[PDB]
């Protein structure tokens, strides 16, 4: 584990992360997709062999020895708010189990269900709160990746408030 487990946020492409493993914001079918998923496909295409997995789950596939944890958040266009909330919390719990199993000291993670699966709603606080609920009991250094300047400030504020 990390000597003093922390949370940090960076505004940049997660395909350029400096962590021991990455979480992909995957679709259930293991397709190249869009947004984070397409960037992950371009950087680690080998990790998409048999990566299909249901909503609310995570499946890790190695690219060389680098682990890519495919985490499938719900598409809020299809789920109700209550069911989508439950599946989003479940996807993050599965990410925590995989990060623990892998023995890594750091992980790069995006906010699941905040892009094209958001159903057109701002889900920063909802998604980040489920990320903290799952990851708080792990000892890996967590680095959250985002692309928007206002989101970077809000995520940074949420991390700092708890310290
Ligand atoms: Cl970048
Ligand atoms: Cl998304
Ligand atoms: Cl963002």
């Amino acid at each position: 584990g990390a000597m003093a487990p922390s949370y940090r946020v960076k505004r940049m492409d997660i395909a350029k992360n400096d962590e021991e493993c990455v979480v992909n914001a995957a679709n259930p079918r293991g397709l190249p997709g869009d947004g984070v998923c397409k960037a992950v496909y371009k950087k680690w295409p080998e990790s998409f062999k048999n990566s299909a997995t249901p909503v609310g789950t995570a499946k890790t596939v190695m690219c060389g020895t680098y682990p890519v944890i495919h985490a499938v958040g719900p598409n809020f266009s299809n789920y109700t708010e209550s069911e989508g909330d439950r599946e989003l919390a479940a996807a993050y719990r599965e990410v925590a189990k995989e990060v623990t199993r892998l023995g890594v000291n750091s992980v790069a993670i995006p906010l699941l269900s905040t892009g094209v699966y958001s159903g057109g709603k701002d889900r920063l606080t909802q998604s980040l709160n489920h990320l903290f609920t799952a990851m708080d009991s792990t000892d890996a250094d967590v680095v959250i990746y985002c692309r928007d300047k206002e989101w970077e400030k809000k995520i940074s504020e949420a991390i700092q408030m708890r310290t």
